[PDB]
């Protein structure tokens, strides 16, 4: 989906920021962080999920083939969250996602203006920066994130309260986290989504009918060996980044 | 210089803009039109005269996909004339862009406004179509010329200035009124516009002492045949516009 | 099919042939010489009439890449009869397609041997052309034909036997003769087969009571000064060759 | 070389061979067996280590477009074995590159015949299907080594000859057993046939004086945490390889 945005390391640390003077370090901080205003300035105009991850890989693999060093990267979020908000069936306006950008953005700064200097470089740049981006993301308007097979896995399978229901939150995560959005497909970064509830309560959901394991229903080339390495390579990001890794080192403390 | 703007029939005889449901003379009448909402708009922006014949070519690829009837070159043309702009290092505002069309379409409605919804509306639109026709051209910046070599083929071969004048006037008639930008490459263009003023004036170059011709220098490929061959389509595309026929053929009242 | 079978004007004159020395005319001499090496050859075979029609696509296609100068139609053709027969659901010996070649190509020695070094030889020859040629033409077996067209379309408008007749020769002429086959398309080349047999009877095909004509519902773009183009330069071609010509005067001598 | 050609993780799960009916270890296992008759094949026609190397570069590539099912491993080593040779300025002869098959394949069966059924058959297909893979792999002859780093890499550094021994000869695995070829690049190949001799043999080389280490020389994008991720997944892929893998262990018993 479609196979030209998933291509080994030779372009993972081949990324424009990963030679433009942009140590590795320092890139999954970057991410993040203009990540975590998505998921916040965002998680703002009621968007749904679905608007939060279209917007999570509108700046992962925009910037894939940008630079942070020479585009606002906090002020990006608008140019893929003005695609991705409307995209989905959900659009808005040209401050809508703006305004509140001041709030998320500038904590502290005065109140801004239609008529102020601001506003204006605002919707001149990222205004413009919507064009500056499908272009890269070839005017594109594709994007399963990997949740949907696993928000389908639960009932036929039957998980319970606890599997299922933090099911939906490993997919997420991997969004705001690591690098399978330009990687590893939707389905296969499923079952190690769905894989991290059983990996953790060791509810190892029995065979199929015929001996068949439940990783074979995202997709079919999903095996237990790489299956299991997908998983554990969660286990890096969160393993180091102290700021979401506590989330879940208590977030684990309410469905049971 | 570029294969994917060269198409059979595709002539347009079978595009986009016929399968809605427009005449080819139509379409054709849309084109050199379009042509005018953009040579002599740019005639207002004082603009170099290169920066236009660029835009034209957008124009005329542009709707290489798309339609007149649904995207019309009314608003198009400044779009176009954004990218071409910019590229030949003397752009406009897109402001003064949009402020050289209401003054061309409609010279009589009163003055646009900048805080208008009728402006704001159209202001994301003029920089989303930007996109729209930035990426439908492959992001194809790079596009040859039938003037430059006119100029040293005129040159190198001592041709006069009045001859010359009618080498280079013909170039601008083959993107405006033909569409040899589509058909033909820019050293196969230029042997058209001066093997077809070669006879308006009367004309004969003597030429090499190496046992080529003068028609090889631009284009080793070009042929004879092929120059008159042209020069009857070329002359009858002309011949059947009887709007900006004449006006060239008053041209010529004041030439001898 | 799609494209890089449908070069341009430019795309032909200038062949890769062109690039040693070979006039166009020449290797337009070399190409029917050539195809004569391939319909009359398979004439002998036995061999269906479009099995071999398709061959000439092939050695027509073949050198749209490689040339006359390094590779000489002389022994290419059994090649491209040996691609054309397995496609067209009917192969022929690796011995008989070659056995076929000596009584043409060499039409004085005395019968080739088997076992002798003079066939053991240029034995891999046949089989070392037939993947040069099996494989620069991406295993395109399948090629349509502006023969099914002219069938049918001189059935569906009731046009009559022998001017039918004039129709299908037309074709071995259009392919063999002209390159109309890297020119034009199918459907849009049996149209100029069929508008020029048309007159040569003396017809006039009542047609449509809506408005529009017969060459437009075989296909909606065809028009009819590019019909007379193609019937007329087709005919212009033949204004060239007064030695198939006569042939083709003389074919109707016993059927005027 | 030179894109197209790296495959992801659960790419390289969704094989063609996946599909039809093989094992994921299945077609793992009919690769790195089929470099068994490139390597000790290829040592009866005496042809040059790097020769042969390139040979198992066309089968690992061949068949992510292709299947094991339908071309067996027992006629595509002698087609690729061909590719390879004449790529290289020593090539063998299509007579021999099978007649050396037979003594690898089917040392009991009687010597094979120059004019045979059995012969002649197999001699097409040769030039057949070194045709199906001359197009298969996009005409890239032109395919890079993981020992040509690994040279100059121990020359650079003036490592010594035992452990460069164990530097080349683990290049040799690299290719045959796994995948690397179209999960890896050459400067990154390199850095893992060193990295895994640096613990067997208890090294690590001291280099540059500037703070940088030599994981960076031979290529600027390589990593640490990446070099153990090869060099742990290495060391696994001959864990399940119990033949090459002791033979491979051996060397250093014999080494004294």
């Amino acid at each position: 989906n479609n196979k030209r945005w998933y291509f080994t390391r030779e372009q993972l640390e081949n990324s424009p920021s990963r030679r433009f003077g942009v140590d590795p370090d320092k890139e999954l901080s970057y991410r993040q962080q203009a990540a975590n205003l998505l998921q916040d300035m965002g998680q703002r105009l009621n968007v749904s999920q679905l608007t939060i991850n279209t917007a999570i890989v509108y700046m992962h693999r925009f910037y894939m083939i940008q630079s942070f060093t020479r585009f606002p990267g906090n002020s990006v979020a608008p140019a893929a969250l003005f695609l991705a908000a409307k995209v989905e069936e959900q659009p808005k306006k040209l401050e809508h996602v703006i305004k509140v950008a001041h709030t998320c953005l500038h904590p502290q700064e005065s109140l801004p203006d239609t008529r102020s200097e601001a506003y204006l470089q605002q919707v001149q740049d990222l205004v413009i920066l919507e064009s500056i981006i499908l272009q890269t993301l070839g005017f594109e308007l594709t994007i399963d994130h990997p949740h949907t097979h696993v928000v389908k896995c639960t009932q036929l399978v039957r998980a319970s309260k606890d599997l299922a229901q933090t099911s939906y939150f490993m997919a997420t995560n991997s969004l705001h986290l690591t690098t399978f959005s330009l990687q590893y497909t939707p389905p296969v970064v499923a079952c190690v989504c769905i894989h991290l509830a059983c990996k953790w309560s060791n509810w190892e959901i029995p065979v199929s009918t015929d001996g068949k394991h439940w990783w074979e229903y995202v997709d079919a080339t999903v095996t237990l060996e790489l299956l299991d390495e997908l998983t554990h390579e969660f286990l890096q990001i969160l393993e180091k980044t102290p700021n979401r890794l506590k989330r879940i080192w208590n977030w684990r403390a309410c469905e049971a």
